[PDB]
């Protein structure tokens, strides 16, 4: 599409389940993003303490604590989501008609 719209609320139960879902495509994938170097930082420090003229660990203290404090943040909001598909589609659950 064009343009996005901004609630979910007017969206129906079965694509509003599909906002969290794509959403948590996301809010995983910039989690994976900092993991995969949230170790790596560790490592991005030694690469300094050895090798500092290609970079300072100074600089990776503000960063580390980000990776470990977003990871937190991050992965928590990969949850709710995960957690909301199904606070979301019990509406289409609820609604039956054997």
């Amino acid at each position: 599409g064009p343009h996005m719209t901004e609630d979910f609320s007017h969206l129906p139960p079965e694509q509003q389940r599909k906002r969290l879902q794509q959403q948590l495509e996301e809010r995983s994938r910039e989690l994976q993003k900092e993991v995969d170097q949230r170790e790596a930082l560790k490592k991005m420090k030694d690469v300094y303490e050895k090798t500092p003229q290609m970079g300072d660990p100074a600089s990776l203290e503000p960063q580390i604590a980000e990776t470990l404090s977003n990871i937190e943040r991050l992965k928590l909001e990969v949850q709710k989501y995960e957690a909301w598909l199904a606070e979301a589609e019990s509406r289409v659950l609820s609604n039956r008609g054997d």
